[PDB]
């Protein structure tokens, strides 16, 4: 083992950075009830939506 | 379920909205008598009708 860098660890970490990304995203969702609060879900999808709103 | 639009229950309205639109225009022949009240009930016969009164 290196006692200096816990590279088992730092990918536990980098991976749940991922997890916690994606269930920011999620919760956003449901708190909101729209599947698009931003281009960056949908970019088709909000610009469409806007039309059709309108 | 889409929480955010729940659209059996906007079909349901408007729905209800084109079956009291009925209703109303079969309760205004009730209560005045007259089949035709004004002329979008058919305007050739509001048209002979008053040819016929006159």
């Amino acid at each position: 083992m290196v006692v200096q860098h816990n590279l088992t660890a730092m990918n536990a970490n980098r991976q749940l950075g991922i997890t916690t990304g994606a269930q920011a995203k999620s919760s956003e969702k449901l708190s909101s009830g729209y599947k698009i609060n931003r281009a960056a879900d949908d970019a088709a999808g909000l610009t469409i939506s806007e039309k059709m709103r309108s």
